C-alpha cells in the first residue's frame, strides 16, 4: 500500500476513514502550494535559499508595514536566492513574488499599557494624542468612526483581544467600558463588526503599492477586505494594462464579503480565505463554515483558493506545532485549497524554517488520504458540457491517469491555462507544466498539483524537435525529482500548432 | 429540444431518470446495436437481401442444423453479391459479416406417416427402430439420439417441438420407451426434442459439426455460433477443428442449457463471445428463469469486455404479422438496455411473411432504447471495475470516451488493424458512434460483434509518407461521417492513432474539428 | 446457500447485482405484484372462476367495449360466488376486486357483408347506415360520423390492432377514398385508429355515463377509464360516479399521445394509472413504447400511486400453452421498471389457456420480485420522499427501514381505509404487508398496490379496544404461519394506532411469532 492505495479503493467516505493507514509512505511529489510571508526572521538571502530548499513556493509581502524601499530590497533578496539555482534548469524551482495590500484597515497611535475588565476608556480621534496613548486615552486611524458606531457597539483591539463597549457617544470622542482586559502596545489592528465602515476598498496608499508592484514586476495580488465585484474591477483598473497579467486573488476579511462571495469569486482570478480578521468580523464559530463553502464554491469554479493565517501560530515560538494546528493543516489540504499561508510563522518568528518543513510533511500526508474516486467522479458531474478542445483533453488525460496509474501528468503550455484545466479535475498524479514564459512559471504556483519547470534551451527550428525537447526536458526533471524511473508510464499533452489555446492532443508514453 | 435523452442523463438518480424519459426527445441517426439476420427461403434472393442491408442487417446467419453444404455456398455467395453491389462507393458501403451457426448435439424426430393430433391422456411408443424413422403416427415416434434409453427415467418428462409438447415416461424398454401425453398438439415431421434434468452424451463437437466447421474455414466465415457448448473443453474443441487456417475467426459460445449457465465463467474466459439462445434454453431451464440467466450473462459479458448477442423468439409474430406485439418491443429495448451487443433475428427473416419490416423494427427499437441509456452510472460503474493497466491502448481508450462524454462529440475515429483499438473504446460504452477504420477486410466485418463499433474499409492505396497515410485515412472516416449525418462541418471529434505501424501501438488521442 | 437473491442484493453496483444473479437461488413463497385477469368466454364460470382464484388472480377486468349490462351482472354474480366460495375459512380465504374498464371514445367498424384487401387496392369509407352491415372490399362503415373533419388527405388510418393502414387518396362530404398501403384480413366491428388527428369525441359518452352508474349500483372496486387524455377527463369520471360511489377508485388509461404529455396533469388527479399498451402502440410509435411505459410507471412510484402494466404480455399464450421468450421477459421487467399490477386480457377472455396464463404470471413476477435490487431502490425513494410531519408516514419508513435490518417476514398493518398499508407499500419492503381489516371493500382495493396481502377479518368486534386490536393482529400471524410467510420463532413488524378511527397508526412493535 503505497499513498493509501488501500484507502482510495473503499466504496464509502466511512471505510475510507477506516483504511487510512499511518504506515502508508505518501509519494515523493507534494502537490499544494506554501505560500510565506517574508519580514525579519527570512528576509537575508541566506535563509531565504534555505526556505527554497525546504519548499516555499510563493513569497508574501505584507503591504500595512514597512516602506516602498524596504520591500523593493525584499524582493531583490528573493530573486537573488531563487536565481542562486537557476545554474541548473533540472533541479531549479520557480519562485513567485505576491503584494498583499494594506487596505481599509484601522490602527490605534503609539503608547505613551494594562487595561481592567470594568475600567473606562476614551477614544479621541485628536491628533495631538497620537502618541500619546494609555489606559485613559486612545488614539486612531478612522476619522469618520463616530457616523459608524453606536452607544452599545462593540470595538475590538489587537486581533480580537481586547473588546470594549461604547457608553456615550461624543462628536471626536467615544466613551467605552473594558469588557476584557489585556495588555495593549502602539499602532494594533481595530475591528468593528456589524458596522459598515465607509472607507475605500483602494485608497491612496494603496493605489501607490499597486503602482509600485506592476514596476517590481510581480506575480500576484493579494487584495485585502474586498467586499463587492465593484472593489475587484478597481484593482484591476490601477494595475491597468501595463499589468494586465498579475493574478488578482480576492481576500474575504468579513460579513459583506463573504455573502457576495459568487459575486466577487466571479471578477477575480483567485480567494483567499482570511481567517484572521474573518474571524474577528464574523463569530469565530462561524469561520470553519464560511471556509468550506469559498474552498468548495472555488473548487467548482476551478479558481485557485488559498487558505491563510494561524495555521502554525505556536511556532512563532516553538519548534513543534499544537496538535490542533497539525489538524488544521491537514483538513485545509483535506478540504481542498490549492494553497496554504505562513505569516507570523516565517515573517518574525524563532522557526521560519521548521514551520515550512511542517506545512510539506503535513499537506504531502493529507495529499494521499485524499479521497480520489469520489473527489473526481462529482468534478465530472458538476463540469459544464463544452466543446473546447483543451477542456475536453484535460479531462481525458486525468481519467487516464488513474487508469494507468501514471507518475505524472506533462503539459506543454504558455500562458499555464492548459495546465489550469489539468489541475482543476485533481490528479493523483504531479502536473509538469513546461513552460518557456518565466512569469506563468511563478503563477502555477497558484494551482494544486501543478509543478511549473521553466525552459532555458534556445527555441529549436523544427517545431516537432521543439516540441520533443521540452517534452524530454520535463522527463529529465521528473526522474531527477524521483517522480518516475525508467520504465514506468506517462500522460503527455500538446497542441497541432503553436500559440496558446491549442491543446488537443494526450500521448500515452513510457519514459525515456 | 432535448436530444437523444439529454435531460434524462443528466438525473441524479435512476429513479429520477426513468421519469424524466421522453417520448417527444429524437435519438440521433447513428444505431449502436448489431443488428444479425438469420438467411433463409424468405430472404435467400441477392435481390431481397439487398434491401436487408439498407435496413440495417450487419450479420448474416446461417443455420447448420439445415440444408447442405451447398444450398450455404450459395446463400454465402448471394450475400457477398448483395453486399459488393454497394461497394462502388467506399463512403457509403457497409461491411457485412457471415456467421456459421453450427447443429451441434441436437435430437430430432423422424417424418410423419403420410400433421397427427396428440390427446392429453393416450399413450405414445418411441422407438429408435429405423423401419419407422419415416412412418410417424400417434402411436410412434422415432429419434436420433440412439442413446437415449440410457439417460431418460420413467416419470422424465420429454419435450418436442419448441417445447409445446411435453410427455411422461410411464414404461422403460431396452429400445423403446412408453409415455403419456401431458399435453396434446398437432405433430410434425423432424422437431426438436429437449430433456431437461437428464445428462446427454452426445458430443459437443460431432462428425458433422467438424465437416460444417471445416467448410467455413473454407467459405472464409467471419465468426461460429457453436451451439450447446456446455464447458470450456468444448470451446477448446472448436478452436483445434477450426484449426491454425481459420485462427481468425471469432468463437461465439451459445448458452443452451442448465450446464452451460452453471460453466459460465468457465465458457466466457476461453471464447471470443456469448449468445443467449434463448429458445432451446427456455425449454432446458424453466421458463421464468431465463430473463435472469439473460441479465447474469450480459452483465458479465459487458464485465469482461466480450461481445453478447440477445437471440431467439425477440419478434415472433412478425413471422405472419406487419406489426409486433407490445412484449416483443419490450424485448428488444430491455435487451439493449441490459447492455447486449447484438439482437438477433430467427424465423423472423428465414421464413417469414416480413423480413424486411422486421429488420426495420429493430433498428428503430434499439436506436430509441440506446438514448434511454443512463450514461453516466454506466460508464462510471465500468470504470470502478476496469482493472489499473500499464497498457497504452486501454488508458488510450479509456481518456478517449471520458473526453467524449465532456465535449458532447459526434464520434470517436479510430484507426486498427485487427479492431482491438475499437473493442476498447467500445467496453467503455459511449455516447458516440465509434468509426474504425481499418484495410483489413475481415475485421472490418467482425468489428459489427462490438455495440458502438462502425466498421469502415478503406480501399485506396497505400501512401508513401506514413504520417500521410494515416491522415488520409483520417479524413476518410471524416468524409464518412458527414455523409452518414453523424456530424457536420464545426462539430468536434475524438481520434485515436498510435506512433509507429503495426497492432497494438495505439496512444495518441486528438481533439479536432471536422473539415 | 441464498435465498431469494441475498447474494444480488447485497452488491455494491448495478452491474455487480446483475452479475450476482443466479437461477438456482429460490423465491418466497410470497408475491408482491398483484395479477388482473380479464374475464370473458373462457373464464366465466364459477367452476373454472375458482381455479383462477387457485392460481392467484388478484383482480376481475370486466371490458365494457362488448357485451350488454345484464351479461356483466352476471360475471360479477359469477365472481362473487367463486370468491366467497372460500370464505366458509377466514384464514386461508383470498379478497378478489371488480374492476370496471371503459368503453370510451373508441371507432369502430361495421360488419362484413371475412374479406381480404390487397396493397394497392383502394377502398372507399362511408358514414352512409344503409352500409353498416355490408362492408366489404369496396365499402367499409364507421362509428365516427364525424371523421371527415379531422382526417386528410394522406392521413393514416389504422384498422383492426393497427394492422390494416390504410392512406386517404381523396375526402369527401360523408366518403373517403383510401389506398391499402398493407393487406391482411378484415373482420367485423374492428377497431380504428387515427394517429396525429385531434379526435373531438367526449372522454366519457352517454352509454359511458349508463356504465359507471351500473357499476356504482354493482359495488364495483375501480373503474379502468379508457382514453384519458386530461385532467377535466378525470374529473368528469368523478362526477359521474357522485357522492354514492365516491369510495371507487379512479385509474386512468394512457392510450394517446395527448395522455401522454399531460401525464402530471392526469395523475395528480386519478387513484392511480394503467399504461394501455395496445392503443398506445398505434397511437404513438411501437419502437416509443418502452419509453412511455419506464416513464410513467416512475411517476407513480415517486407519487406513491398504483400503476398497471397491460395489454399483449402473453398474447402467445390465447393459442400456446408455453408463452414467447420475449413475453417472459417483458412481464419480468415490467416488474422490475416496478409496476404494481400486471394484466391479462386475450389471454384470460377468450384464449385456449387462462389458467396457465395466470400460473405463468405468478411464476414470473415471483422470480422478478427476488431480483429487485431493494438496497438501491428504496434508498432512492427514501431521497424522494418529502419531509412531513405526519405521523403515519413516519412509521412507515421506520417500519419498512427496519423490516429490511431485521430481515423480517412480513409487516402486519391494521388499516380501516387501507392507506396505512398503502404508506408502507410505496417504500417497496422485501418482506409482504399483511393488511389487516373489516372494510370488505378496502380489503379489495389494497390489491391495486404492490406487496399488499389485504385479510378480511370476520370476528365480532371484541369489547376492550385493545384486545379487538390484538386479536386482529394474532390473525393476521395466523394467516402468516398457515400461508407459509414464516414460522414461530421468526420475527415480525406489527403498525398500529393509539386511538380508534382512520388515521392514527403512530405505533411500530417488532414481535416474535406465537
Ligand atoms: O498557453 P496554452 O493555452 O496552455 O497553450 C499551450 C500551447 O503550447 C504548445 O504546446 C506549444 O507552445 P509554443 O507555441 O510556445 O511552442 C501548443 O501546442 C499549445 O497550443
Ligand atoms: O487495433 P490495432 O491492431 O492495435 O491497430 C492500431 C494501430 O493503428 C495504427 O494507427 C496504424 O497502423 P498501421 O500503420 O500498421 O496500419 C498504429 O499506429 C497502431 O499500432
Ligand atoms: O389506514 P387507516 O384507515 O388510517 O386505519 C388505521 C387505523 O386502524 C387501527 O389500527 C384500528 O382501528 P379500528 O378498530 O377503528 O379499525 C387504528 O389504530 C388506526 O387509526
Ligand atoms: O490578512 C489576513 O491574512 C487575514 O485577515 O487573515
Ligand atoms: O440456438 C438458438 O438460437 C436457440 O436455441 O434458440
Ligand atoms: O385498452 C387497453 O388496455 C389497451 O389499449 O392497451
Ligand atoms: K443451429
Ligand atoms: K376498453
Ligand atoms: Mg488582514
Ligand atoms: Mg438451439
Ligand atoms: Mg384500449
Amino acid at each position: 500500500q503505497t499513498q493509501q492505495l488501500h484507502a482510495a479503493m473503499a466504496d464509502t467516505f466511512l471505510e475510507h476513514m477506516c483504511r487510512l493507514d499511518i504506515d502508508s509512505p505518501p509519494i515523493t511529489a507534494r502537490n499544494t502550494g506554501i505560500i510565506c510571508t517574508i519580514g525579519p526572521a527570512s528576509r537575508s538571502v541566506e535563509t531565504l535559499k534555505e526556505m527554497i530548499k525546504s519548499g516555499m513556493n510563493v513569497a508574501r509581502l505584507n503591504f500595512s508595514h514597512g516602506t516602498h524601499e524596504y520591500h523593493a530590497e525584499t524582493i531583490k533578496n528573493v530573486r537573488t536566492a531563487t536565481e542562486s539555482f537557476a545554474s541548473d534548469p533540472i533541479l531549479y524551482r520557480p519562485v513567485a513574488v505576491a503584494l498583499d495590500t494594506k487596505g481599509p484597515e484601522i490602527r490605534t497611535g503609539l503608547i505613551k499599557v494594562e487595561l481592567k475588565k470594568g475600567a473606562t476608556l476614551k477614544i479621541t480621534l485628536d491628533n495631538a494624542y497620537m502618541e500619546k496613548c494609555d489606559e485613559n486615552i486612545l488614539w486612531l486611524d478612522y476619522k469618520n468612526i463616530c457616523k459608524v458606531v453606536e452607544v452599545g457597539s462593540k470595538i475590538y483591539v489587537d486581533d480580537g483581544l481586547i473588546s470594549l463597549q461604547v457608553k456615550q457617544k461624543g462628536a471626536d470622542f467615544l466613551v467605552t467600558e473594558v469588557e476584557n482586559g489585556g495588555s495593549l502596545g502602539s499602532k494594533k489592528g481595530v475591528n468593528l463588526p456589524g458596522a459598515a465602515v465607509d472607507l475605500p476598498a483602494v485608497s491612496e496608499k494603496d493605489i501607490q503599492d499597486l503602482k509600485f508592484g506592476v514596476e517590481q514586476d510581480v506575480d500576484m495580488v493579494f487584495a485585502s477586505f474586498i467586499r463587492k465585484a465593484s472593489d475587484v474591477h478597481e484593482v484591476r483598473k490601477v494595475l491597468g494594462e501595463k499589468g494586465k497579467n498579475i493574478k488578482i486573488i480576492s481576500k474575504i476579511e468579513n460579513h459583506e464579503g463573504v455573502r457576495r462571495f459568487d459575486e466577487i469569486l466571479e471578477a477575480s482570478d483567485g480567494i483567499m480565505v482570511a481567517r484572521g480578521d474573518l474571524g474577528i468580523e464574523i463569530p469565530a464559530e462561524k469561520v470553519f463554515l464560511a471556509q468550506k463553502m469559498m474552498i468548495g464554491r472555488c473548487n467548482r469554479a476551478g479558481k485557485p483558493v488559498i487558505c491563510a493565517t494561524q495555521m502554525l501560530e505556536s511556532m512563532i515560538k516553538k519548534p513543534r506545532p499544537t496538535r490542533a494546528e497539525g489538524s488544521d493543516v491537514a483538513n485545509a489540504v483535506l478540504d481542498g485549497a490549492d494553497c496554504i499561508m505562513l505569516s507570523g510563522e516565517t515573517a518574525k518568528g524563532d522557526y521560519p524554517l521548521e514551520a515550512v518543513r511542517m506545512q510539506h510533511l503535513i499537506a504531502r500526508e493529507a495529499e494521499a488520504a485524499i479521497y480520489h474516486l469520489q473527489l473526481f467522479e462529482e468534478l465530472r458531474r458538476l463540469a459544464p458540457i463544452t466543446s473546447d478542445p483543451t477542456e475536453a483533453t484535460a479531462v481525458g488525460a486525468v481519467e487516464a491517469s488513474f487508469k494507468c496509474c501514471s507518475g505524472a501528468i506533462i503539459v506543454l503550455t504558455k500562458s499555464g491555462r492548459s495546465a489550469h484545466q489539468v489541475a482543476r479535475y485533481r490528479p493523483r498524479a504531479p502536473i509538469i507544466a513546461v513552460t518557456r514564459n518565466p512569469q506563468t512559471a511563478r503563477q502555477a504556483h497558484l494551482y494544486r498539483g501543478i509543478f511549473p519547470v521553466l525552459c532555458k534551451d534556445p527555441v529549436q527550428e523544427a517545431w516537432a524537435e521543439d516540441v520533443d525537447l521540452r517534452v524530454n526536458f520535463a522527463m529529465n526533471v521528473g526522474k531527477a525529482r524521483g517522480f518516475f524511473k525508467k520504465g514506468d508510464v506517462v500522460i503527455v499533452l500538446t497542441g497541432w500548432r503553436p500559440g496558446s489555446g491549442f491543446t488537443n492532443t494526450m500521448r500515452v508514453v513510457p519514459v525515456p
